[PDB]
């Protein structure tokens, strides 16, 4: 089955037509969901004025397993400001691998969210920078949990290299801070490009659904007392494996 899927930046992003997102979709649909999202990374659907809640909550659970909520939800979260990029939980072992967010309340001006292509951010590297960011761990937290993750992730479906950086990371493993943070500042200045990035600005209805093993996002912060709305059901990961097949694991309670 092919979907009516439209690009939105040239390396990452794509809006699907001709979908009403509800818990009763059929498999092909859910299988070619799914594979968009692997392939774009983030994909956005408009429109979806049905979706309520529960709805959300049920489209949801074909897509995965779901992790203060909503009423009556189990998984339905509220978020009414995440400006810095970074990918969901890294600080714990086996972090989301999406979420699912839909429009409540959309500002009329401002209030977009922007996603970076981590495994395009890998490719672009020269052969030298891959294969040193192939051998590099770091720690993330949320300072209570710490995590070593590999720097490289190998994607357990599609097997693409992506970075995994962002906010969270604290420093790279085995070097001095002033070399972990000018490390850091290349892998990371390369996920952040803007060719590696697309925005998306939302109206009310708007749905959109990220790949967390392969991309980071930012939420703009520049709408002011403007009220923003969105609801989020989030899907359960896995633990991350190292390109030499090691995996990630927790070191802090
Ligand atoms: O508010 C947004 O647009 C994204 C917020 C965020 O980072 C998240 O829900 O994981
Ligand atoms: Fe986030």
């Amino acid at each position: 089955l092919e979907l009516d899927v439209h690009p939105v930046a040239g390396r990452i992003g794509a809006e699907i037509r001709g979908v009403k997102l509800s818990p009763d979709l059929d498999a092909a649909t859910v299988e070619a969901i799914q594979a968009a999202l692997v392939r774009h990374k983030v994909i956005f659907f408009r429109g979806q004025t049905h979706l309520d809640d529960q709805s959300q909550e049920g489209f949801a659970k074909l897509l995965g397993e779901p992790v203060p909520v909503v009423d009556g939800t189990r998984y339905l979260l509220q978020l009414d400001r995440a400006n810095s990029w970074h990918t969901d939980v890294t600080f714990v072992e086996a972090y989301p691998k999406a979420s699912i967010l839909r429009s409540v309340v959309a500002p009329a001006s401002g209030g977009d969210t922007v996603w970076a292509n981590t495994a395009a951010a890998y490719q672009e590297l020269p052969e030298p920078l891959r294969e040193l960011a192939d051998k590099l761990w770091a720690v993330h937290s949320n300072e209570v949990y710490e995590t070593e993750h590999p720097v490289v992730r190998v994607h357990p479906i599609s097997g693409e290299r992506a970075l995994q950086l962002g906010h969270f990371v604290k420093r790279i493993k085995g070097y001095s801070l002033a070399d972990s943070q000018h490390l850091f500042a290349v892998l990371q200045g390369h996920v952040t490009r803007l060719e590696n990035t697309v925005r998306w600005r939302w109206e009310a209805g708007d749905v959109a659904i990220w790949d967390n093993r392969a991309t980071q996002h930012y939420a703009v912060d520049d709408y002011g007392t403007q009220p923003r709305i969105v609801r989020r059901v989030t899907l359960a990961g896995e633990v991350p494996v190292g390109v030499d097949g090691q995996l990630s694991r927790t070191t802090r309670k």
